[PDB]
């Protein structure tokens, strides 16, 4: 249940938008030249909620505006993030200024949360006008489920989300369902988006096994990377530069809904591919056959990728989530976040999830098996 987003609630979000933009300022952290540069995403933030309002220029039209349920879910978490990265820069103190740390990790994935946001917010409000219930998602296939589960809405809950892909799509387990939760949520707002939606269709397609497709290119196979820009491309098949046929493929925050593959060819150089509005296993298959994609990160063996043209274990989840921001959500149920810790082994879960193990086996904690003495509410942030 979010505030409506009024211009005085608009207008928060900038001073605190402001603040990390000082925050970061700071030479000794070197993010000037630092994607994806937050020193550019939170003024370019900054100049498209001003040129919505100057679309929306009068009460009538700030009345709409401010009820308008993606903007203010939208208000809500540029609020909620903002927060955040004032918060990591008090709490993380002088282990901001090294690279390496945990600290800097979360300004990363924060920083990443925010270029997501604004390439959101650029499509939703393209020019400043909302146009959400006129978004085209690129795949048939994938928009007549989501006007057949949530008509012409903008945006869902995640839970809502999770529970109607489910009837299409089954999903076999809740670190299955936490680890496709970080795909889609790329926002991290336990919200899906119809922009979320097209982005993780575009990928993952074909529609028809989606979840096949993202296990598969995602979850398991040895060349994915994740978000990576150019430079850290090179940099990871500059080891494997003497092994032509050498490739990775990557996410791009500039490139949403489109993979890149980089690849070492026959000459030692590395240069990348970005494949049409196909199924990346095609492009990888093709490439394969044609010699110029045989070893993912320089590996010797090429998973068969031919079976998606017509098995993950828990442990290759848990990995899977490590890079997002998922530790608040309960592990049980994947739908609400963790509010009770057990005492005394400490596992975390949601409140229902305690009270359906409480009703069902209850024979100890779900995790430990060690005598649940007491429970004691708590509030659990990703970065904890
Ligand atoms: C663009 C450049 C900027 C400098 C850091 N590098 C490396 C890097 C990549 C990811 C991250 C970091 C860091 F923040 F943890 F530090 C760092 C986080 N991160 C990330 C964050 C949330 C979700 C995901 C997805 C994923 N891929 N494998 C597992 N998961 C959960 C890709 C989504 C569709 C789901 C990935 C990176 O890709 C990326
Ligand atoms: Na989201
Ligand atoms: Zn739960
Ligand atoms: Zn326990």
């Amino acid at each position: 249940k979010q505030a409506a987003a009024d211009r005085r609630t608009v207008e928060k979000t900038w001073k605190l938008m402001d603040k990390v933009v000082r925050l970061c300022q700071n030479p000794k952290l070197q993010l000037k030249n630092s994607p994806p540069y937050i020193l550019d995403i939170l003024p370019d933030t900054y100049q498209h909620l001003r040129l919505i309002l100057s679309k929306y220029d009068d009460n009538q039209k700030l009345a709409q505006l401010s009820e308008n349920e993606y903007f203010k879910i939208y208000i809500d978490s540029l609020m909620k993030k903002s927060k955040r990265a004032i918060r990591l820069f008090k709490e993380g103190k002088e282990r901001m200024y090294e690279e390496q740390s945990q600290d800097r990790r979360n300004l990363t994935k924060l920083s990443l949360i925010f270029s997501h946001m604004l390439a959101e917010i650029k499509a939703i409000f393209p020019n400043g006008q909302f146009q959400g219930d006129n978004f085209r998602i690129t795949k048939a296939d994938a928009a007549e489920f989501w006007r057949k589960f949530f008509g012409d809405k903008t945006i869902v809950p995640w839970k809502v989300f999770r529970q109607c892909l489910h009837e299409v799509h089954q999903i076999s387990s809740g670190l299955e369902a936490m680890a496709l939760k970080s795909t889609i949520d790329l926002t991290c707002n336990d919200y899906i988006s119809v922009f979320e939606f097209d982005i993780f269709t575009r990928l993952f397609q074909p529609w028809g096994s989606i979840l096949r497709n993202w296990n598969f290119l995602a979850v398991t196979h040895p060349g994915y990377m994740a978000f990576l820009t150019y430079d850290e491309v090179k940099a990871r098949l500059q080891k494997y530069s003497t092994k032509p046929g050498s490739y990775i493929f990557r996410l791009s925050c500039t490139r949403l809904g489109q993979w890149a593959i980089g690849y070492v060819t026959g000459d030692g150089n590395i240069l990348q591919t970005i494949p049409h509005n196909k199924p990346l296993f095609q492009a990888l298959i093709d490439g394969s056959r044609e010699g110029f994609y045989l070893y993912p990160d320089g590996r010797s063996y090429n998973p068969d990728l031919t079976g998606l043209c017509e098995k993950v274990t828990q442990e290759q989840y848990e990995l899977y989530c490590e890079m997002g921001s998922t530790f608040q959500l309960c592990k049980i149920c994947a739908e609400n976040d963790k509010d009770v810790k057990i005492e005394p082994c400490g596992h975390l879960m949601c409140t229902s999830c305690l009270t359906a193990w409480q009703e069902s086996d209850g024979q100890g904690c779900p995790f430990c098996r060690c005598e649940i003495k007491g429970t004691e509410p708590i509030i659990v942030d990703p970065f904890d």
